[PDB]
């Protein structure tokens, strides 16, 4: 079975006005500068559903479906009754509009993939088949999305879970999943692989991204800070928004998967740590800027 | 038909001792202070052949062989020439023996495919040969300075089943194949001064190894290739022992435009910048 990330609630607030942190650190304010937001750019997020009703996010969502059990397997109800998914969702796309939390990638759209039901075995967390996940990837795929973003992993080798990454990425979409028993799909070498950090810049991954007391939308309007390895993906996924709106818009062209994950790796900042703890660094959107 | 990129022979000389500029200018002497001068990575050289005797080359050739009808289609014979084989073999790893010149990748080997014969001329077939035996020898990087204006189905082939098998293929954009391939690195030419392309090197006034042990500055598009080749030795070498394990063709390639340096140009013109190994370093 298919298991969320473990992460830990650090607290919730009712109301808030600023820009999260994490936001902050691997630059994507620097980018809106440059005029990139994400504008046309959908990510599917494929976990544990979504608040669509929070002010920070009704203006992102283009749809959804769930693939889980619950509410009697009704496809339209991709509701988030954990609390993950919609903070997820609120790191990577967040609206600007003067309240609450801006994300990395805040004209981004996105497609709400639900795939993790609430986990009885394990409180606070949540799980799924590996059938559902495939499901998700495959839909993922048919409706064209730029990119995909999970926080989940199991511990086998399921074929055709590894043959849905290779069509995702052989129709130059980019899979992104958090590196937590938890080892696929991120070990899968399509993957690019995500790492956390420290707010401060202290700890097979491709990069790591804030994932401590990061601040970002729960439901029912409000927010929260979590902290844990998967809160590193969606501001890894929200770059990449950013970084394919603005390389092939540079380059003139469309660009392929292998380009576009090129052009993440050169987004990097090395923090001094072993490539085996930090991958290529922490995701820096500026990094060509500062070296020009 | 297949052609070497036109170039221009700007100066010959007899003896020099020095690193060459364009080695000097994607920092290859910054990296080699980290203990990264590409041992154990092998280099296809698919060119005019190599003058296996010059003493800046006799150390670092492991092999080659002849593709072309030239010394009765001897395999074994992959003399050079023309010399721009020579040249290229020179900018990619010409051995540190205080003495003549210095390759990117001083330790790396080299692997000769002689597929040009007297400016130079190959068949179609010639190259994708050599591009199979490069696969089968399990090289980890294919370079060439070549181009012709048709997009030839085997040819293109041939580059898949070499990025598949994780190998490098990096070619100057002429003559558009197979530089123009989606799965090839695309290497374009600058100045020492800095005036669909993947990466731009230094390709004017390019001092290098020329046949019977002497030397010569070259300038043109291809003389940007083979300094990217060595960067992809030194990279690999590099990357390897940091990451700890095998990368794939992929990881590597973003390991390349990882350690590139902006010039300011479009990116019609510079694509990812000039190949600037130290720029994490620089970065961190």
């Amino acid at each position: 079975t298919i298991r969320l990330i473990p992460f830990k609630i650090e607290e919730k607030l009712e109301s808030v006005k600023e820009i999260p942190e994490g936001v902050n650190m691997v630059q994507a304010p620097e980018i809106w500068k440059e005029g990139i937001r994400g504008k046309d750019i959908v990510i599917a997020v494929i976990d544990t559903g979504c608040d669509r009703d929070h002010p920070d996010l009704k203006d992102r969502i283009i749809g959804g479906r769930n693939f889980t059990t619950d509410d009697n397997g009704d496809v339209d109800n991709y509701s988030d009754y954990n609390g993950h998914g919609t903070h997820v969702a609120g790191t990577i796309a967040a609206t600007e509009n003067d309240q609450g939390v801006v994300g990395v990638a805040p004209e981004a759209k996105l497609l709400i993939l639900k795939v993790l039901a609430n986990d009885p075995n394990n409180p606070g967390s949540a799980t799924g088949k590996y059938e559902w996940i495939v499901n998700a990837i495959n839909y993922a795929i048919d409706q064209k999305v730029d990119i995909i973003s999970m926080s989940l992993g199991g511990p086998s080798d399921v074929p055709e879970l590894h043959q849905a990454v290779k069509r995702a990425v052989e129709n130059n979409i980019l899979v992104v999943c958090a590196a937590g028993e938890l080892s696929y799909p991120a070990a899968y070498n399509e993957v690019i692989s995500v790492g956390a950090i420290s707010l401060d810049g202290q700890i097979e991954i491709d990069v790591v991204a804030p994932g401590e007391k990061i601040l970002s939308t729960i439901p029912g309007g409000k927010f929260a800070v979590f902290s844990g390895t998967s809160m590193a993906t969606p501001h890894v996924s929200g770059a990449l928004a950013l970084i394919k709106q603005l390389s092939e818009k540079e380059f003139e062209r469309n660009l392929t998967e292998p380009e576009l994950y090129a052009q993440l790796i050169k987004r990097t900042m090395p923090l001094g740590f072993p490539k085996a703890l930090e991958g290529n660094g922490l995701v820096y959107l500026t990094a060509p800027n500062l070296l020009s």
